[PDB]
Order: C-alpha cells, then structure tokens, then sequence
C-alpha cells in the first residue's frame, strides 16, 4: 500500500460526514460541486446539446478524430454533472487519445428509472448519427454510472443498435439490491460509500421498479453479444461484489470480460488521480485498453 493511498484514506475519513447522518439531496449536489478538481487546462471543452441533455465534448490533447467516448458519470443516479466529472474524464481522453461526449443524462427523484437509461440509448443512437462508426466508439463511466454503461448495451442490443468496441465501467453499481458479502466484507477498508446512503439512492432511483429489472441492474441482465470488457473495482470497496459478479456473468454469457481488482484501492480511485499514482496509472490502462480495442 502507497504512502498516498494511506494517506488519502485518512483525509477521506476526516473529511466524512459520520455513519448514519441524513445530509439533504441539494446539500449532497452542492457539496460534490464544490469539491470538484478543476480540469487540466490544456483540456480543451465544448458545449453541446444531445437527445435533450446538456453535454461536453471533452478533449485532451493528442485526440484522434472519428474515435469518440460515450461517458457516464456516477453520483447514485441521483448527483454528479459534467463538472464534478469533467477532471477524470479529462485524462481519460489524454489516454485513450479519444475525445470524450460527458452527458449531463437526467437524475433522480425529478427523473427516475428508467430516464438515465433512455438517455444514454439515446446518446449513444446520436453519436451514431453523427457518423461515428460503431468500431470507433467505446462507452465508460463510474459507479452508478458503470452500471448505467451496461444498462444502456442491454436497452441497445434489444434495440437493434449495433454495439461499441469497447465497454469500460469503473467501480460500477451493478446490483440495486445491495446485499452482496461485500457490503459486510469490505465494510470497514471502503472509507467512500456507506449504505443507507447507497440504499436511499436506489430508493429515490428505482421510485417503486423492480430492483431485478435488466436495465437497472444489469448484473442480472441478459449479457449475451456485448463487446469487450475492461471491469476496474478496487480490492477496498463495498461493491467489489458487483464487479466480480459481473465478470462471472460476462463470461456465461459470452462476453469477453477482463476485470481487474486493484489490491488497496477506493470506489472510482481513479478520480483522485492528481494526488494518487495508482488513479493515474488506472486511467492510463482505460486508455490502453479503448486502443487496443479499436487497433483489433
């Protein structure tokens, strides 16, 4: 373990609000808001607007033109934006020389299950009109937001859309019913989602559907014709659970899956690469992978 994972634990332990307190939605929005790490400033943006929601093309240098990124951030369904996103995706376009389309998609309670789905589907239907080529375009996001990736194959594929090469969900909440040994098991090293918090966003998510429901949790989904896999979980998480349950269920049903559990580290790490090498080296290794993909 790194002087910097100890190190960040500690001041996210500090930093915590204690177990068992009900911070208030808008009170939980404004503060991911403000603690948001400004992007690298030779990380170039523009604003635009797709199937209804604002979005950012976000593009760091070296970016190939065709490529693109479909990216889906976390916040439970129920917080983050393209500002608290717009930093790590940033460097996932340094990476993956790919630019980035970051959706601001619809949250909830004003827009429950299944408005996140409908939006990445819808998304992911307009950069293809656009005449990105399937074979050039990959989908990523963390959290409940790598759930989301999987929810918007599945909604495709049943769709008739074709699928991307590549599909990268960090961290991803796969599995509204949040009962897996996880949640005991890694309870204590996982200084970064406490439950009733995670359950009060399923509740507010779902709003009365199925919490078995494909496109919800796509760890019971039917998987069958998704492209390759890269599954990034840290070893000190509460959902390492989802991601090994996801792989397992990737692989049944014919998908190439590559999971990686990074021994010591936190939910969506990644995000704090600016001080965490591993976050950096994480990143780098998304970006390796969407080209690998694409040079397939």
């Amino acid at each position: 373990a790194g002087p910097e994972i100890v190190k960040l634990k500690k001041i996210l332990r500090e930093k915590a609000v204690p177990p068992g307190t009900e911070v208030p939605l808008d009170v939980m929005r404004k503060g991911m808001e403000k603690v948001a790490f400004k992007a690298a400033d030779d990380i170039q943006v523009e604003q635009v607007t797709v199937a209804g929601c604002a979005a950012e093309w976000v593009r760091a240098p070296g970016c190939q033109a065709g490529k693109a990124i479909l990216y889906l951030h976390g916040g439970g369904y129920v917080m983050g934006s393209i500002n608290t996103h717009r930093s790590m995706v940033g460097e996932i376009s340094r990476a993956s020389q790919a630019a980035a389309l970051l959706l601001d998609y619809r949250l909830a309670p004003e827009h429950p299950f299944p408005a996140a789905v409908e939006d990445g589907v819808a998304a992911y239907r307009w950069l293809l009109d656009q005449g990105f080529k399937p074979q050039h375009l990959s989908i990523s996001g963390d959290s409940a937001g790598g759930g989301l990736v999987l929810a918007v194959l599945v909604s495709a594929r049943d769709q008739g859309l074709p699928m991307p090469a590549s599909a990268i969900p960090i961290s991803p909440w796969a599995d509204m019913t949040c009962t897996n040994d996880s949640f005991k098991t890694r309870a204590e090293a996982d200084p970064m989602v406490a439950p009733g918090g995670i359950n009060k966003m399923a509740a507010r998510y779902l709003n009365g559907a199925d919490a078995k429901h494909p496109y919800a949790s796509p760890n019971f989904a039917n998987l069958k014709g998704l492209p390759p896999l890269l599954i990034h979980v840290g070893r000190d998480e509460v959902l390492l659970d989802d991601s090994i349950k996801l792989d397992a269920k990737a692989k049944a049903d014919g998908v190439k899956s590559t999971l990686e559990i990074w021994d010591d580290m936190i939910h969506v790490w990644h995000a704090f690469h600016p001080m965490l090498p591993e976050g950096k080296q994480a990143i780098v290794r998304v970006g390796e992978f969407m080209r690998e993909q694409w040079a397939a």
